């Protein structure tokens, strides 16, 4: 009601406001030890708990250094030697992450990790990836790296151990760039392998480390996908494309859940506003040169027609434009098309004398 | 080959602008070789349409 | 100061007098005190740590003993409270503006 | 001012921006300003090239 | 994080940059002998293994 005559002065400083979406470059590192049980939340590269084993500290050191940039966040978990797989999966389900590796794993451990990832990426609708020492999976989220007798720091590293450095290198690089032909100064020796059979190995969906020109460089980082179905793309078995698709999926899901679920009615105007918001997000993503701006978002007419015929109403009288504006109950259907860019990898040049 | 493998491999996205920049770089190298007087002065480099 | 030991509480009087003495145009950062002659020795990284804490401490550099980058006590920065609020000169001039208006 | 006028339930849909500014608001007065505060020099970066 | 103010002086020398091309004019000669097996690295005309 009435108050005393009150005058106030507000002191406010404008700050750079950018909506913050899902964080990329995070690494979930899991390992077994008898000291410092639980997650170690190593936010900074330099600081490491001292009670950890020297070997595992060294593997952490491989994880810390990055090809392009130091990984933004690292999460290291320590578990007791018995039941290595249960609570690791429980904590992974609890908290979001991007990449993972197992320096010490049994074959059953690898199989359990692969099956859990396949189950989660579909049932939970959570996009995650991991690097494993030796797998034969056909999924996009599993990376099969296999290079024997890696010798770094005058030390004999097995195929399963060096995957920590592989995962750190993959997570360190930004989305725009790619891992193909990235040199590792630390690696000094590799067993000699012929070019044709190494190419066959790459064709197997397998990731290998090969040597050419002056340095040791990765050869076309690709997923473990081997068989191509009609629905899924050949471009799926590339890494960068999967990474950017996962980023887009996570961002759109977060925005939708936070804003448009349960807060506004379902009408044609609200559908148009949601389409405009999604298009604005795609335009925002465009400037990062990840995708092209030609992408369009529109109402999926086929899905709406299917919904109405499932209801059983007769749509013959209604005009085709009217059908799109018809009420759809709780459900909302949208359709979009995009194109995903990639880095230049194959170049053909011809000159006329 | 050395310039391409060192600079423009796996570091820049495949797009029309990047292709134009690559053409500019190749043309600059060819101009440098022209200054050496080993090749003819007038050289043309462009994206191939048939392929 | 003056062949005498002083606690921090006792010397806060001199610190406040020094702060009030300076004009609005110039900042208290890097101003020498010819009265003090000695302070217990302490490493530079520790001084950086205390400055990061928001603690105002007396440091030794160059020829003369000087205060270093006097800052406001708050260390937690909220969305509304900007970085510039952490400086003494800025908050002082904002306060005088508020009072006059 | 728009929020205050809406709080009293007035129909401000058809009035112009200038009309909204000129509208009566009762005892309340709303104002906005922006200023930049200068600061004394703290850190100096100098790079010399041979 | 607020740091104690400091002055920094950087000394740098501008260097003329010419992109490095593949070295041309090098010679690799292979021969069979019982002494100094492997490469000899005769960069200079004057220095010869005995």
């Amino acid at each position: 009601a009435i108050g005393l005559p009150s005058i106030n002065i507000s002191f406010k400083e404008l700050a750079t406001t950018v909506k913050e979406r899902s964080a990329r470059g995070i690494i979930a590192m899991v390992l077994k030890d008898a000291k410092a049980l639980g997650l170690n939340e190593i936010h900074e590269k330099e600081d490491i708990p001292v009670d950890l084993s020297a070997e595992n500290k060294e593997y952490i050191n491989l994880a810390l250094m990055g090809n392009v940039n130091t990984p933004n966040k690292l999460l290291v978990y320590v578990i007791e030697g018995e039941a290595d797989i249960q609570t690791a999966l429980d904590f992974l389900e609890t908290k979001e992450f991007n990449y993972l590796c197992m320096p010490k794993a049994v074959e059953a451990d690898k199989t359990a990790i692969k099956n859990w990832i396949i189950k989660l990426r579909d049932i939970d609708k959570v996009k995650v990836k991991a690097v494993l020492g030796k797998v034969v999976g056909n999924h996009e989220g599993i990376i099969n790296f296999t290079t024997e007798d890696v010798l770094v720091g005058e030390k004999k590293y097995s195929v399963d151990e060096f995957t920590s450095r592989v995962a750190g290198l993959i997570a360190g690089t930004p989305l725009s760039q790619s891992v193909t032909y990235t040199k590792l100064s630390d690696v000094v020796d590799i067993p000699k392998m012929t070019k044709v059979d190494a190419e066959s190995r790459v064709n197997k969906g397998e990731l290998i480390l090969i040597k050419e020109a002056g340095a040791i460089r990765i050869a076309r980082g690709v997923n473990s996908l081997t068989e191509l179905t009609a629905e899924k793309g050949e471009m799926f078995q590339k890494i960068k494309i999967v990474d950017t698709l996962d980023i887009i999926h996570s961002d759109i899901r977060k925005v939708i859940i936070d804003d448009y679920i349960g807060k506004v009615t379902n009408s044609y105007d609200n559908k148009c506003l949601l389409i405009v918001a999604i298009k604005s997000y795609l335009e925002e993503l465009e400037k990062s040169a990840l995708i092209e701006s030609d992408s369009t978002v529109e109402i999926d007419f086929e899905a709406q027609k299917s919904y109405l015929k499932s209801k059983g109403v007769d749509l013959s009288y209604m005009t085709l434009q009217e059908i799109k504006e018809a009420n759809t109950g709780s459900k909302v259907f949208l359709k979009a098309k995009i194109k995903v860019l990639d880095a230049m990898e194959d170049i053909d040049l011809s000159i006329e004398i």
